[PDB]
């Protein structure tokens, strides 16, 4: 559960 | 790849 | 009376 | 991930 | 011969 | 009861 | 190597 | 965060 | 070598 | 992955 | 003489 | 096992 | 219990 | 062992 | 593991 | 240059 919202690229 | 935070056993 | 959240491998 | 006899990625 | 819960063995 | 060899998990 | 911005390998 | 303007080559 | 009778936990 | 011997500008 | 319910659980 | 009652002889 | 020898429970 | 006549109650 | 002649009771 | 009959497996 990494949660929060999260911008990966 | 990433995060498997799967619970297996 | 055993947590029912248990992976019992 | 996880993987058999070899995992990249 | 273990068990789960118990194991009268 | 009598566990014999557990190659097991 | 070379995806411009973002390669994951 | 790349800036979009310079040549890739 | 990981060549002989094995058992991955 | 692997890069390819590609000789490239 | 088991004279309570008995939970061999 | 539970040897019960032995209420006997 | 008994079992002449072999009580085993 | 035992193996002979014997009684018992 | 469990050898030649073996009484079991 | 590769090219040894290679097992990338």
């Amino acid at each position: 559960g990494f949660g929060g919202n999260d911008n990966f690229g």
